[PDB]
This record gives C-alpha cells, sequence and structure tokens, in this order.
C-alpha cells in the first residue's frame, strides 16, 4: 500500500494489474489462456520486475558511510530473502497458468466449470501472497535503508 515510487514497484504493478485481467476468466481469458500469449507475457513483466529491483538494490548496497562496513549483512540477506519471495511468488502464477493450459485439454478437455473455479481460488490465493510480500519486501528494503 505505502509505495516509495520506484520502477520496480510499478513493473510490479504491471505484472498485478495483469493478473487482474487473466482472474476476470471472460472470453478474451477463456480463449487466451489455451495458447501461451499470457505466459508469455506474465513472464515478461516477472522478468521487468525482477531487473528493476535488481538494479534498485545494487544502487541501495552502496549509500551512507558505515562504521565498520557492516550492519548490512544480516539485514542484506533478509533483503535478498524477500527479494527471492517476490521472484518465486511470480514464478507460483506463472506455472499455475501453464499447468491450467494443459489442463483445459487434460484427456482432450477437463469440466473447465469446476476447473476455473478452482483456478479461480489458486490464483486469489498467490495474488493474497504477490500482495504481501511485496509490502513485506518494501519493509526490508526500508530496514536496509535506515539499520
Amino acid at each position: 500500500g505505502h509505495m516509495s515510487g520506484q520502477r520496480w514497484e510499478l513493473a510490479l504493478g504491471r505484472f498485478w494489474d495483469y493478473l487482474r485481467w487473466v482472474q476476470t476468466l471472460s472470453e478474451q481469458v477463456q480463449e487466451e489462456l489455451l495458447s501461451s500469449q499470457v505466459t508469455q507475457e506474465l513472464r515478461a513483466l516477472m522478468d521487468e520486475t525482477m531487473k528493476e529491483l535488481k538494479a534498485y538494490k545494487s544502487e541501495l548496497e552502496e549509500q551512507l558511510t558505515p562504521v565498520a562496513e557492516e550492519t548490512r549483512a544480516r539485514l542484506s540477506k533478509e533483503l535478498q530473502a524477500a527479494q527471492a519471495r517476490l521472484g518465486a511468488d511470480m514464478e507460483d502464477v506463472c506455472g499455475r497458468l501453464v499447468q491450467y493450459r494443459g489442463e483445459v485439454q487434460a484427456m482432450l478437455g477437463q469440466s473447465t466449470k469446476e476447473l476455473r473455479n478452482r483456478l479461480a481460488s489458486h490464483l486469489g490465493k498467490l495474488q493474497d501472497r504477490l500482495l504481501r510480500d511485496a509490502d513485506d519486501l518494501q519493509k526490508r528494503l526500508a530496514v536496509y535503508q535506515a539499520g
């Protein structure tokens, strides 16, 4: 909820805004989930978010003068843990939609009514994990810049 207005927080928003369109499961989504256009574009947004985040952490790892270099070792790892957590959440969303592309054609197709219901709940859980871990990453960034 509290963004610092960086390039990564927003490529993240471009990823999250795309997932909201997928969760509507409209005809265009039902059509585009059969193909790989969604997963290709979601992978692009995931990679774009992680490269901007990587460049942001690099700029932050060279800030105010230290006294003895490190109180950052513990803080830099907890920040790296949150960075890897965010990327793992975005991989889980892509991996789930890849399974759905095959599940909609498993044994030449399955019941899409129950199939879209299980996917919608699973996407909602992944979305809630992505939103919370994005806020935790912001907390780890603030702690890192502070001490």
